[PDB]
């Protein structure tokens, strides 16, 4: 049959998988961005310029530093098929985490090397320093997805030593403008096997553009460019971006990530007053992990009122967790009275 | 170095490469298109049902025969990442054709088995036939870019009769807008193994838009699902593009299909009559393939003037050709005048 002609990983792989949706990490409200660009004829750039200085002007980096691509969902895939050569080399990742690493490795056909966090999510850095070899691509998430908290800089530096002149390490920080501070960037100098994955998907509020960054520095972001697409971006979306990365859009961005803070605040203040709800997990993102009683028994009865919330009871240590997106203050209040 | 550490293939890698721009094959006027869907912050479908749907109606096949994705070009990846299993399986196409075939494989660490086209750009049946062993997947663009002829749809048979089995033939049918009657589509009913190249890049005048489709049976659709990115289109793409595949859209592509081969016959009837014009070929296309006498000087003199064209001097047996983008009258004149 025409399956018989697909390759083996491909036939058995696992495929990525009046309401209120606190589902998938988006900024709970719609901005309104319209077309400047009417050039839809003609092929854009490759790296649109004005989307790149833009990115680079607020990133803190110089524009050969950065590359832009359809979502860090790209970057994650990209950086897999510029250093990993499938069959014999391998990618490590720590969980639980973001479901991308894997997927991703698995479907080019890559070695998946995991090395499972401690009981407070930080780096088990004995277990990683003893499975790197052969591994071309450390991933790791800060803040966590689905846990929400940081990594601690001090394990950071010792991962880095580790993996000097052996392998990429890729920090994501898909939600690090809800605490700007802990970013990495201004590491980028003392470390060339450093690279961070950023994006428009979560504090920005335009996941529907599917734009994202690697921040990275010029050698790696030249391999890069050898690998991608020719022409990875649309013209719409880099019409609108570089509206979105202006000036006066890193101020109303920041608007958000506060309206988000003050509103994550309260919720888990609220749910820990809660029966069923046995902890509540700090975060520094826009999401929030609680353990309840009876999860699966409380995921379905929000579900059949129309409240979606992330099921996490199967990931790795977070049996009777569920991950709830921070929304506006009537979608919370919805969750409570429904709890 | 970081360079050391980056895939053998990705070090050593063919990297894709006032004015009248007549070198992409674009539309040369835009068409406008505005926003209607102002829901960017959430993550779109991963296959939108409007874009499919308009484009199963257009087509004339069923919705479940139908794949959107970032251009052709992601559609020539797809097929490769989904049946090619890289260092074992290998890709057969006929040179002199569209170069992204080649690029993606080499990307990708597939191998590359070309069998070259017969001195009318016609298919080598015989070293085709002798060539199949460990093939995955044969990419045959008709028309061909750059040469703009059909295939002999007898030819087309023997190829899927020979292919039978054993892997999966690609019509690129990037241009097909320009002889519809030519299409291969009504043929899916026929051979399981057929897959063809749609995109919205050519007579539909949005290549800004980097939307393209893959035409196929249910069974190859599903398995390429299995490795496509989980939003491989923005929401402002996915808007724009069940727009133009409306109704009055398609009323409005053939308009300019239409006015593209009524200014592609004045252009090559006029250049027949230029003397350093020594052979123009027939085209079913919006491009012109034509001989020239000292092309290269020719090239560089247009060059030189602000009129881009593609050279091609360098393609097997395409020698002292360039390739000529059909656009506006004026812009046929300037090359004539400048001819
Ligand atoms: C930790 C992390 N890293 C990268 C991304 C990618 O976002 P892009 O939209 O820029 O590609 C995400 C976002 N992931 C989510 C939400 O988390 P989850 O519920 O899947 O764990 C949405 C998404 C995009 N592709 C798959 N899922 C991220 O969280
Ligand atoms: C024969 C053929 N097949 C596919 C495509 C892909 O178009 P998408 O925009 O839908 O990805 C093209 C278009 N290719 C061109 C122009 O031809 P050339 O001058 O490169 O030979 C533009 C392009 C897009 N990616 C690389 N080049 C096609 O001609």
């Amino acid at each position: 049959t025409i399956t018989d002609l697909a390759r083996e990983n491909v036939r058995n792989l696992t495929p990525y998988q009046g309401d209120v949706w606190l589902n998938a990490n988006e900024y709970p409200t719609a901005v309104e961005f319209q077309l400047t660009q009417q050039t839809l004829n003609r092929y854009p750039e490759c790296q649109p310029k004005a989307v790149i200085e833009n990115y680079a002007q607020y990133a803190g980096v110089k524009p050969e530093q950065v590359l832009v691509s359809r979502g860090a969902d790209e970057g994650i895939e990209l950086l897999i098929r510029a250093f990993c050569e499938p069959g014999k080399d391998a990618i490590l990742y720590c969980p639980p985490t973001y479901g991308m690493y894997s997927v991703s490795a698995e479907t080019i056909g890559v070695e998946c090397r995991t090395v499972p966090t401690l009981d407070n999510w930080q780096l088990d850095l004995q277990g990683i320093s003893d499975k790197l070899d052969g591994v071309k691509v450390v991933y790791v998430c800060s803040p966590n997805n689905p846990t929400g908290q940081l990594i601690n800089p001090q394990d950071f530096r010792t991962l880095l030593e580790l993996t000097r002149g052996k392998a990429i390490v890729v920090a994501d920080e898909a939600y690090i403008e809800f605490c700007p501070q802990a970013s990495l960037a201004g590491w980028l100098a003392e470390y060339p096997h450093l690279a961070i994955l950023r994006t428009l998907s979560k504090a920005f509020a335009l996941a529907g553009l599917r734009c994202g960054f690697t921040l990275a520095n010029e050698e790696v972001i030249n391999l890069l460019m050898k690998v991608i697409a020719p022409y990875p971006l649309s013209t719409p979306v880099a019409d609108i971006a570089a509206q979105a990365l202006s000036p006066q859009g890193i101020v109303a961005m920041r608007e958000r990530v506060a309206q988000i803070i003050a509103e994550r605040e309260y919720l888990i203040a609220a749910l820990k007053e809660i029966p069923c709800v046995e902890q509540v997990f700090d975060s520094e993102t826009n999401y929030i992990l609680a353990r309840f009683k009876a999860s699966s028994a409380v995921f379905k009865s929000l579900w059949d009122q129309g409240i979606i919330l992330r099921d996490q009871n199967k990931q790795p240590s977070l049996s009777g967790c569920l991950r709830i997106t921070v929304g506006t203050r009537e979608e919370s209040q919805r969750v409570i009275d429904a709890l």
